[PDB]
C-alpha cells in the first residue's frame, strides 16, 4: 500500500505502456486490464491517472464496479 500524490499518480495513465489507475474516495485502484480503461480513456468523457470522486455522478453506474480491482494505495 502506498501513498500517492495526485502528481504522481497523473503518471498512471494508461498510456505508452504505463498502468492505469484511477482514484475515488482517498483510494486509488489499478485498473490497467479493464478494456474499459485501456488506453487511460474512459468512454471519452474520463482520463486515467485522476481522482473521478466528483465524475462518478454523471457515469451510467456507481463505484461498486471499483471492487472488481486492486487498491495499490491511497491518495495523498
Ligand atoms: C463518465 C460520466 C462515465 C461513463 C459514461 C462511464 C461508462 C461506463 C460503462 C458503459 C461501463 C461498463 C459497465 C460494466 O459494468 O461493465 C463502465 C464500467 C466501469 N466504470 Fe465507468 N463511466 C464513467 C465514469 C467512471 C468514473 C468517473 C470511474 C471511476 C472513478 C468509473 C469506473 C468504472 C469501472 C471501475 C468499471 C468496471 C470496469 C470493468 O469491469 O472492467 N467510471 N463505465
Amino acid at each position: 500500500m502506498r501513498v500517492f500524490t495526485k502528481e504522481e499518480l497523473s503518471r498512471y495513465n494508461g498510456k505508452e505502456g504505463a498502468p492505469a489507475y484511477v482514484a475515488y474516495n482517498g483510494k486509488v485502484y489499478d485498473v490497467t486490464g479493464s478494456f474499459h480503461w485501456k488506453g487511460g480513456k474512459h468512454h471519452v468523457l474520463h482520463d486515467a491517472g485522476q481522482d473521478l470522486t466528483e465524475s462518478i455522478g454523471r457515469a451510467p453506474h456507481t463505484a461498486e464496479l471499483l471492487e472488481k480491482f486492486p487498491v495499490v494505495g491511497v491518495l495523498r
